[PDB]
């Protein structure tokens, strides 16, 4: 099947960042072909630890910018909704809406990404087993989604920190499809004090052992200065990086597909 | 005084909130020492299962709630789940509870603190202690006065929490503490399509609350748990409330000797 | 039943400290008639982090140290053993001999305890649920223990840091006494780098959680000058504060007694 | 070259332990790419149960261990449980294997460097990645040269272990690391009396394993794992192992290519 990559800007911080990344991840759709690459960007980041920071430039902003990149770049559009009302206006330009991990259980917000016809991805929430995804499946079914995604993105292990149990991998696969979020499982929740820590070196040997595993796609958050991101600073990988990352899950999903147990 | 926040953990029917509140309303006539605040929930937002009970809506839940409230003289709360529930809510209830899984979402908050009601937030259970500073200081932002910080467990492993009551000292530096004597026994998705719970270690639990120090409780009860179309396995019997409440009356008179300053 | 406290310095830095806080505890036990103390140091800490850290002045010196305290203020003793041939020459002066934490699965040093006739005191492992020990107790019974303890000092709460989990206390009375450890409890595993940190100030409060909810007795390690300790200096309270605390867990002790379930 | 640390949990007797050697010596000439080095416990000290079976003996294993050394010309690695068992066990074994839960055992540590052969520590389940650093200064300052340091899952709530791949690169800085791919899936005290585990992991995090770098992989194997006296609910079938070892050379060959230096 065909894998897929989600990646973009955490934020929309402007609709000039979105051209550029989106510009990169057209390159890299042309290269990678068996790969169905989906732009992803957030109108809103609306679980920020402190008032004092970024969130973003509204709803009605951030759809614009995204269709520029689906227009200018016939790219795939992937962004979160944070409450019921936003579902059928990001469906308009959204053809993956996803459910952030904190609001995974949010009934009444799966229930309007689900009726819109679009897909639908949800973030595994840090407080879920992975067994405990499947009621999240049945919820979206029962709402009308017929393509549905869960994402690997941590789990809470002790304060400000969070591991990836890989056997969650196998286990969700058994109702989804399994997409690996490489940026957000490297995260310090709360570890800066007013903002969030992560740690980068670890992105990439995660990610290796998310294809090895197996997975449907992977989930990663780029920007041409991470330094500079006005959210999510430390788990942003460096643009230019990106092309080498992917093409070496390629080799290493290549070289593991046979292995893959059938779940 | 300490702060009794009990009544069922949904809104089942007012006929429920209305037995329910007779047993709390007698409570209060017999415990001046304490502050008792009406809790029910008109919407179960995040259950596991589609198939579960949710509740009869907003409207009604209101309207029930403000029964109780005009019937007993009681003070309410309620949780919201969507910013837009916090006005009409904020027309009975005297505290706008902030769900758990909802604590950072920051409109949900903003919108609770802009009523000008009082904020209770249950704080996550993927979050650590110190992390509600900033909870606190997002509902100052949004004009809170009154905000309140609530125990419900920590994520431990797969479907099970734990309580670290070191939680509740730290807390208090930036809130009132509550604690949650229910949701804190609740094991997670424990029964597949609901969550469990351990009924025997709600009363211990509650005892080291009160010996460590807080600023009041959260209890739900329900005349008979084993039929709660919620929450069933962590709600207790409104029977054994009484005994309960006249026992951490007891240990905080004593313990209070030595809860440390600031 | 009579109340159960067990204190003393971690470790038998000398026979001077030794003789020091022994006669603080047997001052203690004059007043406090309703309980039982139990005078505890270890004449080796063989599980530092570090080899760099004080370990000792070996079994001799401390078993001859240990002695003295019992001859001179008629206190019961209690002190580690870390391997089986240490449990017959400890047994001689130690009323109850007491199995590390980490040791607390490891057959052969608990049957060399039980079959001392001693009583003996069981460190729960940090990796233990509550519901292990059972096993443990089965073990120690099997030696020939009559007299059992389970001690609660933590759980393995993410990387350098425990947290205690009270079920626990109901559910090992169901086949031992149980104790509460309040010093290790707050210690942070490896938090220093090249030795375990600590937050002495959730000492006192956790220590009222214990007694509020129920147990047997409780575990503390004292020095006069913890800041000057050669081991745990982080968690050792104060020998002035000793009395403070006795006195308050007496109070709530009794207060809440009423209340402890049967189990 | 790739280590490959494998063999039967427990010496159940020199029979089983030849039929195993005969297999992975048959595998040894098969991959010269690899470095086998045989397996089995002469004691499990630490079984949840009384009841449980410990095994013949030191002696017992000695012999039976040198057998297999002799027999097959492979190398041999078992664990130590208390000082004095070093001295005897270096007659036969190449690498002295240190338990997880003895693996801060300073005097342990220290008889096993004094021996003057290999080490290899399990990391305790309550051990952080970074505080194995100490681990391996105990050693070097013991006398050893070739020290191991082994991923055997951390602990994660009750009766669960996760393993923390970020462990790998962390724990690189210091020793040469091996992945334990049959403990990593085991569930502590699962069963009651005995400990559980799910098989159906064993792999896929193997080939994470190999994925992220490591520089070697530790596998408990069994001919009949449901017969086993002791893991036999992790516990690798001695006909798949082939197969998985194929497999991660493979997966190593390509994803070597990106291993982090230092
Ligand atoms: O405000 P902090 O704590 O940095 O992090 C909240 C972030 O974590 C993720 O949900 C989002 O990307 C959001 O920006
Ligand atoms: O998993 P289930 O039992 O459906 O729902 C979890 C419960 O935990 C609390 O958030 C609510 O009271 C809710 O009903
Ligand atoms: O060397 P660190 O990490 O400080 O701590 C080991 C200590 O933790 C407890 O088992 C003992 O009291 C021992 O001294
Ligand atoms: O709980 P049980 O199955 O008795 O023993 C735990 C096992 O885990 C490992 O330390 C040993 O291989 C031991 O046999």
């Amino acid at each position: 099947e065909k894998f897929l990559v989600i990646a973009g800007p955490n934020a929309i911080e402007s609709e000039e960042l979105l051209l550029k990344v989106g510009e990169e991840i057209k390159r890299l759709s042309e290269k990678f072909k068996e790969v169905e690459f989906v732009f992803k960007s957030s109108f809103d980041k609306a679980n920020r630890s402190s008032i004092h920071s970024f969130r973003g430039h509204g709803l009605e902003y951030g759809v614009k910018a995204l269709r520029k990149v689906k227009e200018e770049f016939g790219l795939k559009i992937t962004t979160d909704i944070h409450e019921s009302w936003q579902a059928e206006p990001v469906a308009e330009v959204a053809d993956i809406i996803q459910i952030p991990a904190f609001l995974c259980r949010q009934t009444d917000l799966l229930l309007a990404a689900a009726k819109t016809g679009r897909a639908v991805n949800v973030k595994k929430g840090q407080f879920l087993a992975p067994w405990d995804t499947k009621n999240v499946v049945e919820k979206l079914k029962f709402g009308g989604a017929k393509e549905i995604y869960l994402t690997e993105r941590g789990t809470t292990f002790g304060y400000n920190n969070l591991v990836v149990d890989f056997r969650s991998l196998p286990i969700m696969k058994q109702w989804a499809k399994v997409i690996y979020d490489a940026t957000h499982s490297v995260q310090l929740p709360g570890g800066l004090g007013d903002k969030s820590g992560g740690m980068r070196e670890f992105i990439f040997p995660l990610i290796r052992a998310a294809v090895a595993v197996g997975c449907d796609g992977v989930f990663m958050e780029t920007h041409p200065e991470p330094e500079k991101a006005l959210s999510d600073a430390s788990t942003q990988l460096p643009l230019s990086q990106l092309e080498g990352i992917i093409e070496a899950i390629l080799e290493i999903r290549e070289v593991a597909s046979k292995y893959y147990e059938t779940i």
